[PDB]
């Protein structure tokens, strides 16, 4: 139901937001709140439609300036989940073109403009100060990773994950046969992002990247 913020760089806030959906009890999910001059921008929305309202609320209350846009890492209820709020707050949603199709084909909303130049599996567009990067199929075929160039922040998302939870999390509608290839993608798509944020508890280091491909092969 709720929402937490861990300032983890100048310009940049982390979004936590807890529900008892996946990780047994209360689980975590992450987007980031990025600030682009006066503009304000977000990778990914919480679990629900009210958890992305409070992302917006604690933003005017403590960041201030107005949101323009919100990029969704993929067509999964943790990553879309909240959308309708973005729409109602005249926010431009930007799903990657393979997302806007697995959305209403797996119980959810499709983002406004569709992101591309990244449909075909080791690509990137640009974005103000932000970098959308596609790494192939992994956690879902449309999972999408982002770094803010000058913060050594990467966001692999539901793709890269914490050494904390034993295995790899929800791996439903996806491809294991590329995953381990695709965790690499970023390690070298942003060779520098020391601050790898991930969408289930605190940013580890550049070692989850590596361990995940190690891991996805422990269970393969
Ligand atoms: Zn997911
Ligand atoms: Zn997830």
């Amino acid at each position: 139901g709720d929402l937490v913020f861990r300032q983890l760089a100048p310009n940049v806030w982390q979004h936590t937001s807890y529900l008892d959906m996946p990780g047994f009890g209360a689980v975590a999910s992450n987007g980031l709140i990025v600030r682009d001059g006066g503009r304000v921008l977000v990778v990914d929305t919480a679990w629900t439609d009210d958890q992305t309202a409070q992302i917006l609320n604690w933003i005017k209350q403590e960041i201030n300036l107005p949101v323009a846009l919100a990029v969704v890492t993929h067509a999964h209820q943790d990553k879309m989940g909240g959308m309708d709020a973005l729409h109602a707050a005249g926010i431009a949603t930007y799903a990657n073109a393979l997302s806007n199709q697995l959305a209403p084909q797996e119980g959810m909303v499709a983002a406004q403009h569709s992101l591309t130049f990244a449909a075909n599996p080791a690509t990137a567009p640009n974005f103000g100060p932000l970098k959308v990067f596609y790494p192939g199929p992994g956690h879902t075929s449309d999972n999408i990773t982002v770094g803010i160039d000058g913060t050594d922040i990467a966001f692999g998302g539901c793709l890269i994950k914490d050494s904390k939870a034993k295995s790899l999390g929800n791996l439903g509608d996806a491809d294991t046969e590329h995953y381990a290839a695709s965790a690499r993608a970023f390690g070298a798509a942003f060779p520098k992002a020391s601050m790898i944020v991930m969408s289930h508890s605190a940013p580890d280091s550049r070692a989850a990247i590596t361990h995940t491909a190690r891991m996805a092969d422990k269970l393969r």
